[PDB]
């Protein structure tokens, strides 16, 4: 049992419900928030924004230090850095931005960085700002990740949707 609460069940392991991220971090503190990041973490706007923002900038602050010692990530990558007051943990993940000519075929590997956490906290990769098609991010999402995913999806007619065309 866990503290995660009015999801509906897509799978054995998937579960999804109409929520902003930002406030569902703040009200269940998970283990692990992921945020739908770039290779730079520049976190500008979308689901990246409106986290850091929730942390006063100080996910920026960390994230500039990380990258001024490692460098940029991968697209498909990811990197754990702390959730601030949102989380225990953040894991950065990119998925391919199709507003950059990025190859959907990394939605996958984006994907597979979930399966190195018990339970997460997620947005659909690539939907939002990152323009990719959100019923596609669904499916990827139930066909790769194996751990426990909570899947906060923040337009209601974009939710209602993915729930009426869930295969
Ligand atoms: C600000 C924000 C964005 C852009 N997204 C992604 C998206 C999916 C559909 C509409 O936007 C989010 N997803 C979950 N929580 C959030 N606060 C956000």
């Amino acid at each position: 049992v866990n503290s995660f609460s009015g999801y509906l069940k897509l799978t054995d392991n998937v579960y999804i419900k109409n929520a902003d991220i930002v406030e569902e971090a703040k009200k269940v503190k998970p283990t692990v928030v992921v945020n739908a990041a770039n290779v730079y973490l520049k976190h500008g706007g979308g689901v990246a924004g409106a986290l850091n923002k929730a942390t006063n900038n100080a996910m920026q602050v960390e994230s500039d230090d990380y990258i001024a010692t490692n460098g940029p990530l991968k697209v498909g990558g990811s990197c754990v850095l702390s959730g601030h007051n949102l989380a225990k943990h953040c894991l950065h993940v990119v998925g391919p931005n199709v507003n950059k000519g990025e190859d959907i075929q990394l939605l996958k590997s984006a994907y597979e960085n979930f399966n190195q956490h018990e339970v997460l906290l997620a947005p659909l990769l690539s939907a939002g700002i990152f323009g990719a098609d959100p019923i596609h991010s669904l499916r990827v999402c139930v066909d790769t990740v194996r751990t426990n995913v909570y899947l906060a999806v923040f337009d209601k007619n974009l939710y209602d949707k993915l729930v009426s065309s869930f295969l």
